[PDB]
């Protein structure tokens, strides 16, 4: 009922020329591996389907449009809805959107244990850069080939499970994880794409895995919620990509985390009452908030 | 000019016997250990002056008022005020505040190389409860003791520095860290006087570190701002107070730590433009944060 096993699922370096087709069969492996070990969800990277296409400058907007999905699922994601049915396993996928009326997208979806598309989020925190930048080894171009998203930070009812969505930059706003927290999530899950390289701010380079981690360690505790973080991780295109995908308690006490660069599946068990320690005691949000003097957080 | 050393003065226990007078005797000792390190500004806990008295249920009103402050500085706590003056080192001082118009307010001041007082902060974030609960073997009436304070979460200039104020539990609260930080804070500073056992959530008690850390190192990251907390620590009539008073730099990474549970002195180089590394990059304000969606913070 309120108890049930949450799963990541971490991919290792999607290349360039790696197709869709041979990306759903390793997102099927992991999925498979995570029923197995007895999960009921499972948490997807940021832009599961193809390489970190914003580490590029694009000159051609139909090798750029190419990265992106028209629909959800498309026959070739299908298998991955059709599996997660079949075994009993929500996901969590994230993906690049274009929307023709061309609207682009940094963009999740909560698929339920039906395999219903229960809830979709478009990430709001774009990070990096606009313009082309040549001392940069790679490029971080996703305020060039993303809009900064227009849903909101919504939570859903995913089987028995109040979930929220954020994808990647995310993580590291409290705004994201209060939004979420003050809409009752239970868990708040996501990926990212996170460089081991900062090409302006190359002195935090060494505090990669320190912030990412604590970035997810407060929000969970800020907001008494569960949180799980699916990194796509590794060499990919000779760009580093940080690991430690994770699963964290609503106390912030991380419960599970990757060491390999590779797909790998780790799990926890979930007790969603537990977020009662934190919301009727040290964070009962009515009992201690004071929102009268929070109005600069909301000004334009 | 864009450089000092930030000091913090951790408090060993008040006793319910000790006098303010006895009280000033330590803090002057510790100013004047800061100043021969070479400290240009130094941070006291909340509270002081006194044992922590929200510990006890009070029926008599007298007893309850010989705890605050009618005036700020008194003749008993001025040599403190006139020592920091003659020494150029600053302060962050905790009391409790008693006006009459009868108005009680947790607060805290600034105190700049002068001598003067340059801000006031009254605690906005109450812990605890209202009424005496006989289960719990020591009380925490703040809720009781204490008004919500009435003047938000301002952002002082302070010598070269623009400084904020927490009082303890707003450390847990992202909001107070925001609002601070988008009015430009370099240094947030306040202390704490944290019980080791809360007696309705006993299975925290082995974190009480954990938690306070967290909250300190993810309010500077998130906000590009260096932090300093003050505990009063230890054995105090009988209840065990939380030590590890803190400076934290705006990464998050905590550059200096208290290792006793007595009066102790730690320092840490402040470099005021290492703010810049945050807030020109991953939490540049103004290019990033979308406050169209952050509403529901605000919201009462
Ligand atoms: N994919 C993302 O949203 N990645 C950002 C993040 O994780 O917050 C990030 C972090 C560090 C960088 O050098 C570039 C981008
Ligand atoms: N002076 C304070 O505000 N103390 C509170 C805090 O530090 O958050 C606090 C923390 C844990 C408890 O069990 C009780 C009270």
């Amino acid at each position: 009922t309120r108890q049930m096993i949450l799963a990541v699922g971490q991919q290792g370096p999607i290349a360039r020329a790696e197709t869709r087709e041979q990306v759903v069969v390793r997102l099927l492996d992991m999925l498979t591996k995570a029923a197995s070990r007895g999960a009921n969800f499972i948490v997807f990277p940021e832009l599961a389907l193809t390489t970190f296409f914003p580490r590029w400058h694009f000159t051609d907007e139909a090798e750029l449009d190419s990265f992106y999905e028209t629909e959800m699922p498309g026959p070739v994601v299908r298998p991955l809805f059709e599996k997660a049915a079949e075994l009993g396993i929500g996901f969590n996928l994230g993906y690049a959107e274009l929307v023709v009326e061309k609207r682009r997208f940094n963009t999740s979806i909560l698929v339920d244990k039906s395999g219903k598309i229960v809830g979709k989020y478009r990430k709001i925190h774009l990070p990096g850069h606009k313009e082309y930048e040549a001392y940069r080894p790679f490029q971080h171009l996703e305020k060039r080939y993303f809009e900064p998203g227009d849903l909101g930070f919504p939570v859903y009812d995913v089987d028995a499970a109040k979930m929220g969505m954020f994808i990647a930059n995310d993580r590291r706003w409290p705004e994201a994880w209060r939004v979420m927290g003050l809409r009752g999530a239970e868990i708040i899950c996501g990926g990212y794409n996170t460089p081991t390289h900062n090409p302006p701010v190359p002195q935090h380079d060494h505090l990669t895995s320190f912030h990412h981690l604590l970035s997810m360690q407060a929000g969970s505790y800020q907001n008494g919620a569960w949180s799980a973080a699916a990194g796509k991780v590794g060499m990919e295109e000779n760009c580093m990509l940080l690991g430690h995908s994770c699963i964290v308690a609503p106390t912030g006490e991380i419960v599970a985390l990757t060491t390999t660069l590779e797909d790998e599946v780790i799990t926890a068990a979930v007790d969603l009452d537990r977020c009662r320690e934190l919301r009727e005691h040290i964070f009962n949000f009515k009992q201690h908030r004071q929102p009268q003097h929070y109005g600069l957080i909301a000004e334009l």
